[PDB]
DNA sequence: CGGCATACG
DNA sequence: CGTA
DNA sequence: GCCG
């Protein structure tokens, strides 16, 4: 009943396993920062199963058949039911290894390898790291300079001006153009790390060459503290506060309106949502998709979608809202 | 055992 | 390598 | 770590 990937299952954004759900994935954190990415992903798909069961676990029986859960995951709910800790989750927790890590990975400009180095290196602390600041990239020193801004939660109640903002922008770039709000909020989250943005033109061709045009606009603007032809930016943008402002990431990527239920789709996520139906989609369909297209590698073709409900009707799958694609 | 999503900057 |  |  329960089925095997998770863009077959509704998966909303609160549910009734939220701490057995959390233990597991700290395990799925782990094995990412230690490069093992085949047991963050069973870590990961075995968490998203009890986000998407109707009614708590209560006790070990009810994971008999449940897909992803094998001696280790169940082994973690076990002692988690008969003691409300899993001394494995415990361990890694409080390990200085996944405290370092989880501390240098959450940098702008830092992924898994470069803080695994510094790790490996001695460096524990972002203080170690803002000593001898040439080691850093530009970008590393922006996300470092930036850190303790962008470790706190963006509300949803800020995204709307953040919105209007960039629609000026956009607007004066290359008017009819048009601005989604898409990421964790559009899933209905009440807040998220960063703002995801997606611009199209309701004529095809004409979003070419868009966004170096908004984003000459949006640092013309002085709303710009950091960002990098192209489709994807990356941003630190500047919002404002009571009497201040604080920086907050924000992602802005151009589609033609072809693709965009394609990217709107992929940047909807959640991350492991988007990974399951790629992986759904190619091994279960022989289709191949993207951010961009869904391709019959047999018979060379790219489908059409003028809509989600296509593309998910392409791959044999009941629609999903985003609000149920909480992975 | 092989596989584990698939792009862009 | 970073980023989504 | 788990599925097929
Ligand atoms: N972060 C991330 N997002 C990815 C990846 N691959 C992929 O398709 N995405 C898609 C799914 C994500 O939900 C979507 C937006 O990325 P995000 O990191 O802003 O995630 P979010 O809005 O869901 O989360 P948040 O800001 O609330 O923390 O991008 C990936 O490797 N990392
Ligand atoms: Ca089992
Ligand atoms: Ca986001
Ligand atoms: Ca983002
Ligand atoms: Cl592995
Ligand atoms: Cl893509
Ligand atoms: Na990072």
């Amino acid at each position: 009943w329960m089925p095997a990937y998770a863009c077959q299952r509704p998966t909303p954004l609160t549910h009734h396993n939220t701490g057995l759900s959390e233990a597991l994935e700290i395990l799925a954190e782990a094995a990412g920062f230690e490069g093992s990415e085949g047991r963050l992903l069973t870590f990961c798909r075995a968490a998203s199963v009890l986000k998407a069961l109707p009614s708590p676990v209560t006790t070990l029986s009810q994971l008999q058949g449940l897909p992803h859960f094998g001696e280790h995951s169940s082994r973690v709910v076990q002692e988690l039911l008969e003691h409300g800790v899993c001394e494995e989750v415990e361990r890694v927790r409080r390990s200085e290894r996944y405290q370092t890590m989880k501390l240098f990975t959450q940098i702008f400009g830092v992924g898994v390898k470069t803080a695994d180095r510094w790790y490996r290196e001695g460096l524990r602390t972002l203080d170690d790291l803002r000593e001898q600041p040439q080691k850093l990239t530009q970008q590393q020193k922006a996300g470092l300079q930036h850190h303790q801004d962008l470790s706190t939660p963006v509300l949803r109640s800020d995204v709307d001006a953040l919105q209007q903002v960039v629609e000026e922008a956009v607007g004066q770039a290359l008017p009819g153009a048009t601005v989604t709000l898409t990421g964790g909020f559009r899933r209905g989250k009440l807040q998220g790390h960063d703002v995801d943005f997606l611009i199209t033109h309701p004529k095809e061709g004409q979003e070419a060459g868009l966004l170096p045009r908004v984003m000459c606009r949006l640092q013309d603007q002085g709303l710009i503290l950091y960002h990098q032809a192209f489709e994807r930016s990356f941003c630190i943008f500047r919002l404002p506060q009571p009497g201040s402002w604080k920086a907050v990431r924000v992602d802005l990527v151009v589609a033609p309106v072809s693709q965009f239920p394609f990217a709107l789709l992929g940047w909807t996520g959640s991350k492991l949502f988007q990974r399951e139906l790629r992986r759904f989609s190619r091994k279960e369909k022989g289709l191949w998709l993207n951010s961009h297209g869904l391709f019959d590698p047999e018979q060379k073709t790219f489908f059409q979608a003028a809509s989600e409900e296509d593309i998910f009707r392409h791959l044999g799958l009941e629609y999903l809202p985003p609000e149920q694609r909480n992975a």
